[PDB]
C-alpha cells in the first residue's frame, strides 16, 4: 500500500549521461553539483596551464624574454589564471602577452571552452512557473468523512476548499478502484476495473461545469447499500482512497494525492456546522476551520438506503 | 456578490520561500524586489570583503608588501570592490593580486557566488506571449440587453465584437446559475445546479463551429416565460451574470468577465440600428459604436411567449 | 473575400507600452529595434557621464588631483565610458578610481542600470520550437478538384500529402459555410450556419482515428445533387473554401489555409494516375507529383446522384 | 513497409534559412555547427580589424603617435583582438585606446555585433524536459503474442509494463488497419478504413479510466473467427502492427512504436507463468522477465470461437 513502490508483478527467485530528471533543483540544494562541475573544469584548465607554462616556448618565468604569455607564479597561480580567463574578468598583467603560435592555439581553445562553458551555465534549469515545487493544491478536500442517508438515493457532495486564485478549476473523477478478483485461466487480474464512482452522486463532475464539487451518478447494485448501510460498510473496508484527476489544463499532470478517507473514518458524520449563520455570507477574508460539514448523528448502526 | 472573495462556507466563531505566483512583474513595478535583492547581496559581499581586508594575510593597505590582494580604501571601497567583481567588470588595479591561499579561497567562492547570482538573474520572469497582462479580450459583448419575442420559441443571439486578429476564436457556454434552493437534510445546496442556458437559443455554441455567437437551445419549462414575459421577469431579477468559457486553446484559462446584464438592464431592446444600410457592407477599417443591436419597442409590459 | 480584413459589421458615416505581439522577430529583421534601444540607453548613460564629469567633484581632467573617477577625454569618450562599464568589459585605466561620495552614488546606480539592462536582453524573444515561422504544413492538400459519382451516395475522400515527420497527425472538420440568407426582423444573418460537410463523405474525420483523410457523412437534401450534378453545380459557385481544423494538440492554433477549391476548379476530375503500378509500393524516398488523383472523364455535363 | 518513407502516391515518369527542425542537438553532436558559426564570425571580425589597422588613422603600429587604437601585431593578432573584444574579456593593453572618430565608429559597431552575437548564443536550443531524446516509453508492451479462446467472445487484454514514474498514464486506441481494397471508379483506396479494434476486447480503452490495458469491444462479423481460429488466421497474415495513441497530454505527440506482433508470432500462447505465486504480491523492487503471460497450449490448430 504505497504510491512510489506499487505495481508488483515480477520476480524469478529474488522476491557519461546524467541528465534525465535528476538535473533539477531542491531549493537550497542541487546547485552543488553545478558548482563542483565548474570547479573541476576550472582546475583542469589551470593544471593544463601550469604544465604548459612549464613546457611553453617562453618556458617558466619567461626564460626567453618577451614572453609568449605571462607565466604564472605556481600551480595555484595557474588555477587562478584559468579562473580569471574563463570567468571573463581579464586583468592582463598576469594574462596572455604578445601572440605566440602555441600560445595562440591554446588561447583560442580557451576561448572555445569559455563560450561552451557559458553555454553549460545557460543550460541552467528553469524550475519556474512551469515546473514549481509548491503545487497549486490549496483545495482542502475533507477529513473524517460522512455518509448520511444521501437523500435516500445517493445524493450528496464532497467538501472543497479551493483557493487557487479563485480560478483555474476544472476537474473530473477518472480514478480506479482496487480489489483482488478472480478470472478464468488468467492471473485473476487483482483489480476491480469497474471504476464505479458510487456515493455522493449529485452530477457536476461529468457535466461540463467549472468546478466539479460532486461526483458522477452511480446507481445501486454496484454498492452494498441495497439494505443496511453506514456502519456495516464502515467497519468492513480496506482502501477507499479518493483521487481526483485532470485539473491543470490536462488529465495527466493533475494531482494524485491519496486522501484515503476509508470507511473507518466515515463514522456517522458529526460535523453539523460551526458557522453562526449557516447560509448567508461569512468572511470576505479567508477560511478558518477547513472541513467541518455534513453531520449525521441520526442514522443508527442499521441504515437501509434503497431496499428499505 | 464578488469574484475574488466568494465561496463563503466556513467559520467557527469568527464570522525562506517567496516564489509562488508573487514572483511576477507589474509593468513599472516588481523589479524593485529584484534590484533590492541584488544590492543586499552586493553589500553582503562588500562587507565580508572589508572585514577580511582588515584581517587578511596582507592586512589593510598591504602592510606585508606584495599584497595578496589590492586592499580597498574603506568599507564603501569594499562595497565597490564587490560590485566590480561580481558584475563582471574587472579593472584589476583595485582588484585581486598575485594568488594567496586565503585570497585564492575567497576569490573562488566569489566566482561561485557570481555564477549562481547570474543564475538568479536568468531566473528572470517571462511575463510574455504566454503570460501577458493585456488579455486578448477585444470582443465587445453587449450593453443594456434585449429580449424581443425571440421568434416566439427562444430564437435570437448575442452581440460579439471580436477582433482577436479575426482568428483564434472557439468557445462554449459551460457556466452555472446560482440561487439558494433547499434540499432534504443537507445544507440546501445554495446553487441552481441546473445550468440552463435558456434565452437566445439558436444553436451555434454546442455545434462544432468556429465562432459560437448564439447559445445552446433550452426549451421552455425551465424559464418563467410560459405566459407573460419581458417586464415581469425584467423587474424580478437578482443576478443573470453571463460568462462564456473555453476560448484560448482550453476551457480553463478562458475568460470569466462578469457581464452581469441583469434583467433590469434588458429593458425593451431599444437598439434598432444606427447603420445606414443595415445589411450590406460597412467599414473595411474598424468598429464605431460597439453594441447597438436588436431593438424591440413593440412588445408591451405583457408578452406571452409559449402559452399565448 | 479575404482573411485579415473580413467580418464587416460597423460604420456610422465612414463606410510607453509597445510589447503586445509586435515584440517578435522576422529572421533578418526586428533585432534593429533591440539594438537601437540599446544604443539609446548607452548614449543616455554616456551623456550623463560627460555632464557630470564636467560638474564632478574632481571636475574635468581631475583638476583636484587623486580623481574621484578617471575623467573621459570628451563627450564621445564618455559614450565609450558608458558602453565599457555597462557591457561588463571593465578596463579600469579610464574607469572609476578611488571611491568618492557622488562617484559612489553614480556607480551604484550604474550597476543597477547594468543589471536591469541585462534583464532587458534576457527578455529576448523565444521564437523557437513553440513559436516557429515555418509551419509544419507539409501536407499537400489538392489542386483542381474532382467530383465523380462518389459511389452514387457521396463516397470518396480528399488527397493528403502529409509528411510532418510521419506523425503528429489528428484533425477534424469544424469549419463553416457562408451565404447571405434572410431572417425575420433580424440582420438576416449573412451566414449559412448549417456547417454541412457534404461531399467526399467516407467517415474517418469524426471517427477517433489517427489521420482523418475523409470527411464526415452528410446525406442528401443538404446538397443540390438530388438529380443532376457535376457541371450544374460546377458552373454555379461562389466560394467553397475548404479549411480543416484542430491538428496541433488543439483546435485553436490549428491551420486555416484557404484552399478555395471552388466548383469551377472541380471540373470532371482528369487525374487518372501517373503511377506505373497504381496499387503496390512506390518510393521509400519522397513524393514526386503531389496531387494527381481521382479522374472522372466519364460523367458528362448531366450526372444524377440520388434521384436518378 | 516502413514508417519514415511510406505514403506512396505520386510519380510522373521517375518511379540563408537553415533553422527549421534541423537546429537541434544530438548529445555529443550538433554543437559543432554553433562553434563553427562562432569561429567564422570571430575570424570575420579579426580580418576586418587587421585590414583597418593597415588602413586606420593611426595606421599599423601607431605611425602617428598616440594611437587611435592599440594596433595588433599581425593578422593572427587581429583575430585574437576580435575574440578578446567580443568574448567580453577586455585586457586593454592590446585593445582600443583614446577615442578616435573612425575608431569610435568601429568600436560601437563591435559592441553591436557583440550584443547580437550573445543573442545568437541565447538562441541556444532547449532540448530539455519539453523535448527530450529519451522518451518516457518504459512500458514493455509484449512479445510473441497469444490468442486463446478469449472467453469464447473476444475477452482478454494486452500486457503492459509501464513504469513511467507509476503515473502520467492515459491512452486510447485510435489507430488504423491497412489493406488494398477496391472502390468504384476511384483509386480503390488501398486502406481498410474500418479501424476495427477486434481481439482482446475487454473494455478499458474507451472507458474513461486511468490506465487502458484492454482494447475496445469489437463484436464478430468483423474478424474471420466466426468458425475456426488460432492457426488459420495465424498462418494467413500480412501486417497486424499494433499502435496505441494519445498518452502524453495529447493524442498527437503520443507514441507510434510499430510493435508488429503479426499473427505468425501469435502462435498458441506458450507463456503460462514463471511466477511462483501467480496471484498475490511479488517484488517491491523492479520487473524481471517483462512479457511472459497468457499461455494457451490447449486450443489445437482448429479452434471455433463463435459459430462453434
Amino acid at each position: 500500500r504505497f504510491v512510489k513502490k506499487d505495481g508488483h508483478c515480477n520476480v524469478q527467485f529474488i522476491n557519461a549521461d546524467i541528465f534525465t530528471t535528476c538535473v533539477d533543483i531542491r531549493w537550497r540544494w542541487m546547485l552543488v553539483i553545478f558548482c563542483l562541475a565548474f570547479v573541476l573544469s576550472w582546475l583542469f584548465f589551470g593544471c593544463v596551464f601550469w604544465l604548459i607554462a612549464l613546457l611553453h616556448g617562453d618556458l617558466d618565468a619567461s626564460k626567453e624574454g618577451k614572453a609568449c604569455v605571462s607565466e604564472v607564479n605556481s600551480f595555484t597561480a595557474a588555477f587562478l589564471f584559468s579562473i580569471e580567463t574563463q570567468t571573463t574578468i581579464g586583468y592582463g598583467f598576469r594574462c596572455v602577452t604578445d601572440e605566440c603560435p602555441i600560445a595562440v592555439f591554446m588561447v583560442v581553445f580557451q576561448s572555445i571552452v569559455g563560450c561552451i562553458i557559458d553555454a553549460f551555465i545557460i543550460g541552467a534549469v528553469m524550475a519556474k512557473m512551469a515546473k514549481p515545487k509548491k503545487r497549486n493544491e490549496t483545495l482542502v478536500f475533507s477529513h473524517n468523512a460522512v455518509i448520511a442517508m444521501r437523500d435516500g438515493k445517493l445524493c450528496l457532495m464532497w467538501r472543497v476548499g479551493n483557493l487557487r486564485k479563485s480560478h483555474l478549476v476544472e476537474a473530473h473523477v477518472r480514478a480506479q478502484l482496487l480489489k483482488s478478483r478472480i478470472t478464468s485461466e488468467g492471473e485473476y487480474i487483482p483489480l476491480d476495473q469497474i471504476d464505479i464512482n458510487v456515493g455522493f452522486d449529485s452530477g457536476i463532475d461529468r457535466i461540463f461545469l467549472v468546478s466539479p464539487i460532486t461526483i458522477v451518478h452511480e446507481i445501486d447494485e454496484d454498492s452494498p447499500l441495497y439494505d443496511l448501510s453506514k456502519q456495516d460498510i464502515d467497519n468492513a473496508d480496506f482502501e477507499i482512497v479518493v483521487i481526483l484527476e485532470g485539473m491543470v489544463e490536462a488529465t495527466a499532470m493533475t494531482t494524485q494525492c491519496h486522501s484515503s478517507y476509508l470507511a473507518n473514518e466515515i463514522l456517522w458524520g458529526h460535523r453539523y456546522e460551526p458557522v453562526l449563520f449557516e447560509e448567508k455570507h461569512y468572511y470576505k477574508v479567508d477560511y478558518s476551520r477547513f472541513h467541518k460539514t455534513y453531520e449525521v448523528p441520526n442514522t443508527p448502526l442499521c441504515s437501509a438506503r434503497d431496499l428499505a
